[PDB]
């Protein structure tokens, strides 16, 4: 039962308390506290021979205080390596973190959030015997709900990885494929493309049909089919229909609700009509 | 029963649950933990194959108002841990469930509670356990905090909100507009507010046997100005039409309003409607 | 009355409201909860149909300065819970109200207080209760915190702010500009700063019987350069006009300023105004 | 003695704790940061126009005061001032709040910078019959780690949206000098295209004769002729003998743009442009 | 023995608590994180140019010190240094603040890394008559969950905003090699369009004769002829017999772009491009 160097102040009535006075006239009191994550245990200060290891006994996280995380500090006069390790059986260990400890340089791990039942520190001394060594361990637990004050907006920044030239990198372009007809054997309107944010459409017409006619249609507000014009990729022909195949037609579809590529007629085989819409 | 820890004494021999600090160890601080960091062991009784442990319903209402719960299970054989809630302490619904592998400490998330009663129920798998522990933590309350403004917070986006390392945005807006619906006689009809659109497609349709639609924009003066549209079927460019069952494309960037005026109509009605796009 | 918990004793037999921790259970920590996690039971007296429970006004002013309040109600029949405030402890205004369903634990939000006094008022519905409890939590203060910078925070947007899994953005900017207003004589007028615009629509209008407007841009040197516009009614392209009651569209990408100079005017006045768009 | 009573544990030991868990067999100490505590500074009713002035409070001490907040309640109107001083003699006002009759009025948290703080309350034109003034102070700063499990929901200022959409600026512009007062033929400086799609180039100076040739570079690094469009008359060309003119170029896909002076006599020539995304 | 007095509960038990609730029938312990506590290091007035140096403070202990903050007040100007050492012998300065005469001056929180910390204060050219130096330390880190109910209001750096709009970059660019020093006919590599709208293709090399044919692929996977526009003269074609030239393509809607060398004699040919969104 040893006495320490700090002394508890006494209140007006001579009662001791682990408090500090405050306010102008020192007539109020407050208890200084620290979350247990700010406390450390010294695990060892025994100097190691060259190559010798210190191994903490496995620490069970399960208890009255449920340990969630661990952090370490090592100081030695010669270089070594600190390992933070975990085990579900307190027998076979995996390394969760490892830090090189330079000679005469205090070295800290990060907070390591634990998942297996048992944790330990293992410190392996390098090729020179230590004359001085200390190893400290902090643990934490729990999680507090907080409400962020709404008075001041939070200032945010983006990763160097999310910017370029001091600007946030965005992607505005959307693309989708669509089947108007697949291996059609007879005349029909086929499926209607929903324009939904696209501005541009490329339509390919292809198949075995020996004769076919495709008519290009859009629908606007009334729901009636309206003829539209496309531009053929190979020769820049502009037309509102085609008798050809093995060809592709580009359309400006901004403002339409739907696009229909109707097979007006077909004989002697089948025809597919498919496209890609881009915003 | 006494424990292995010992409270330090101050200079005057007074015990306290404190630690010393500062260079000369002449200051003191009380180590604390929010109650969310504390756990209760609910059971360590090994279960037979398929046997369940069911905690009695825990009332959230009391001097400490329980807001959330978290569990840890460890067993030498596989099982399933359920966190459950009830408003009547009789019929239970499952709020969360976790598979517990053999010999693997398994934790739930924090579960935020809404009904009056909570419990853990653990169902052992097809092999009898030889070792089992189940721990329960609870929390309560909410503290107001003020975030230090010194350094901006670094943020990142869900894998589901990015693509090529770029944030996915949608810049395009579209709206439909009625200039005229089943108009029977000449008039200007309603004026489209351009409001951030750049492009407009106008359909003219109806039973009218004869009609003339004139295309107008308004800029800063408020006076009508003739504008030209492009007909979709043949790329005719004009500032008016005598036709119907047709659609006209306009570049409307810079205009305040667009008007599609029926100059004349006989022998039926006419609708004029469009879609504006940014 | 003694309670069911028992404080552990340290090695020297000293009791403390602590828990042991570390492998050898030779360290101690005091479990705590912010007062926001504590509740008081206000009443458990069953109410008749339509009967109200009204808490006496609670003064926020005292050694603990109450900033916020939250409530929980449980009853076997439906009712309504009100959180109310008063500056005189006599006339009350409702700050929050929640419907409480039969047999469903119901919580208010945290209500941040402004007047001097707060209270709960609970009004039972049309059926007499056989079971009722009403709990009240209060909080106070605000702690400064520093958020760890190690991991960027994950952010998410409201369902309200996305569409199709993309953030809704607005990339278009528009502004109006006066080159000339009711000009009576020749001058350059005001110079439009291009500042992010790509497109410009300019209207020329007024009483002037004769006028000439010349279209200019300035680039890096600051010398005036002739530019060409496209008239909306007939797609005439020109670098000046003798006309009015007309509008001219310009591509202004790359220019620093745009000037619409009145070269000459007789017999009235002339306005020249436009809208610039990105 | 107050109205609260500490509970006793199983062994009859008192503690400032509450029981919890189903069997009430665990204990927890209720706490509050000192920022949630208040001191009543005064309840003495003031005459019309009379002021209450708190003595200067030194922030420096065992508890290092970082911030202060006030609450005032009076049956007549007045004004509460929060003030600071480095010498406890000359005072500057950091905050001021009007206090209406019969309305509890709070300041914000005021973060302090000078050594001493005080409240000063000035009563209005009517004598008070009832008055209380409360003061809370805070201190310190705790390091926290925000849970990474759940994204935070964020929203934008009314000032940063329009029509429910975030306001963005996608356009970038930069100016560039190809040549400045060139006296003799050379390639001049090469514009790095870097995200621009469009370029406007002005050619101007005293040279009596000059020829500028328009070049782009792509992947190979060899110069390739490009065409521009003159602003005044929409001439399209890959070079010019003229000056006091500007040429517009589509530069999407190029790495660099060069405006080479092929020849010049009888003066100097500048060639400068603006590139836009 | 201080001026504050612990209240007594109903049973006359003292406690470091405050009462609360309307009837003052509940109790709470006022607390402060240790970061809110300060130690006075010195109040000894320094002569002109004289320094105060705190003895090195070991961070390692039962409380693991993570950070430190200082406040200085003097009637004459000086400089406060926060310093660190791994050996308690050689010191490096981590932070430094000028302290004006008669102005309370604070450092920021300094997060420590070496084993030992200290304050060193150097007085300026005039002897002090009044001086105090205070030191706060902190430790630990608490896991917190930010309430999901209310969106946070967020703001962007002055550096990321312009005209009240967030600065974004929507344009993406990539280079692509169709052929490099090809010696014989082949299709070469196929460009994946992947979000690009525009493509500039350069054809160059030693080949004395070559033919390149321009192809796109859409949904069927069959090659489709596409037309490009040559930069030097705005020729539009779906193939070329030339080289030392560049061709611009609109590729929106295609899945892949292929630049096929149909034939080549008398040297090699490279075909490379830049695709832009």
């Amino acid at each position: 039962m040893v006495k320490y160097q700090y002394e508890f102040p006494l209140d007006k009535a001579g009662k001791a308390g682990a408090v500090k006075p405050y306010r102008g006239g020192k007539n109020d009191f407050v208890t200084p506290v620290s979350n247990l994550s700010g406390v450390a245990e010294i695990l060892t200060n025994a100097a190691l021979k060259a190559t010798e290891a210190y191994s903490q006994l496995g620490q069970d996280r399960l208890g009255a205080v449920l340990i969630s995380k661990v952090k370490g500090w090592a100081y030695a006069d010669r270089e070594g390596t600190l390992f933070i390790e975990e085990s579900d059986n307190n027998n076979v260990w995996t390394t969760t973190a490892a830090v090189n400890v330079a000679a005469g340089v205090l070295t800290a791990t990060d907070w390591v959030y634990l998942s297996k039942r048992y944790y330990r520190f293992r410190y392996v001394n390098g090729n020179l015997q230590q004359s001085e060594f200390v190893l400290y361990q902090s643990v934490g637990a729990g999680e507090m709900d907080v409400r962020v004050n709404e008075k001041t907006p939070l200032q945010i920044d983006f990763a160097e990885n999310q910017t370029h030239d001091g600007r946030l990198k965005v992607e505005a372009r959307k693309t989708f494929d669509f089947v108007f007809h697949e291996n059609a054997e007879s005349a029909s309107e086929g499926a209607a493309l929903p324009v939904d944010g696209a501005a541009h459409l490329l339509v390919e017409v292809y198949g075995t049909a020996e004769m076919s006619e495709v008519k290009f249609w859009g629908k606007s507000v009334s729901g009636q089919k309206l003829p539209i014009r496309g531009v053929k990729t190979d020769d820049a022909t502009t037309a509102s229909s085609t008798l050809g195949k093995a060809e592709a037609w580009a359309f400006d579809i901004k403002g339409f609700k739907e696009i229909i590529m109707e097979i007006i007629s077909i004989t002697g085989g089948t025809l597919s009509v498919k496209g890609t819409a881009v915003s």
